[PDB]
């Protein structure tokens, strides 16, 4: 559990279920290499993306596919996706929870970072 | 205009128009006394609530009638209203903008305090 | 667990620990009667406030004592407290998670409502 | 002015001044091509990015240099930058305001889309 993503739906007051999430890591040649992906569960949470060993220092991008979520609810949202870009593990291994609260024309995102 | 209120609708990506706003000031006996009120304009803003002379240091509450706003859109909301409670402090010249971003099950509020 | 409160600190990227929370329920004479209170744990969470039996239909106010939290960190925040006011259980018993994300001049609050 | 960006600082309750903002438009080959850029004004706003003629339908990215903003205040931030990605749609006349509310470990963004 060094990386967990949680997504909530501010319209329904619920977890955002079946939201696709793609994680990327910046490579040596400055491109975004695919790192891990998954979908949020019935709790709005996505666990198991990576391991402590694999989640090395680097610049990571978490891309939450909000448009597809809204569209399947009948809403035409503003954003294509929510993107969260951050340096990880640069002072040693940490645990990151990336949370997103979604509305059709707005989101917020928060990171909780803990040292195990 | 030392106090302005702005209300935005995160479902429709618009100003929140015709929202009732009530301002109170905490009295000596610790009750909330009516101070100012109005309805947001087409821009989601409510100007002209008070004056520099009248807006003395004290504890204020801004109550925003969110429930009625959502009910008029046919959307079931969580909150009865949104409440913003703060102390006004003389600390050189100051203007307060209270912003609220509304979703059915969530709101965020921000205060922007500036000196012209 | 019909009522849980979670508080996060957007400055530190952490749970907001030792935050006082007071819950009130609107009485028959339209006053706010004390209902329950507590403090957030090391996880930022406050569990055990009430029981399914005691948490009847009504209008509830959750008052999160944000000012005192900030002040003990050396920050002079804007708000006195964050207040969350809502009708509960009016279509039968539900479980409510009230979350707050705190910054010195801003907060957001979200409710997750589930039917057990 | 079909596109305006506003950036606010939730730690200090102020406009976020002198923040670099870069706008990109998605090209045919799926890369992000520079489109407009500037730095926020004393009001936290960036006006004059584009024109109605130039701002055709397409996918845009607004990148806000949050990290440099926080570093200048001596505050350690989580994100590399804040990114807002959206489709511009002709649907009668329209003006887009992209707002971002910044905290060290969190941001929220809102789009206000209006027709004069």
């Amino acid at each position: 559990c060094p990386l967990m993503v949680k997504v909530l739906d501010a319209v329904r007051g619920s977890p955002a279920i079946n939201v696709a999430v793609h994680v990327f890591r910046k490579a040596a040649d400055d491109t975004w290499e695919p790192f891990a992906s998954g979908k949020t569960s019935e709790s709005g949470e996505l666990h198991g993306l990576t391991t402590e060993e694999e989640f090395v220092e680097g610049i990571y991008k978490v891309e939450i596919d909000t448009k597809s979520y809204w569209k399947a609810l009948g809403i035409s949202p503003f954003h294509e996706h929510a993107e969260v870009v951050f340096t990880a593990n640069d002072s040693g291994p940490r645990r990151y929870t990336i949370a997103a609260l979604l509305s059709p024309y707005s989101y917020s995102t928060m990171a909780v970072v803990t040292n195990p």
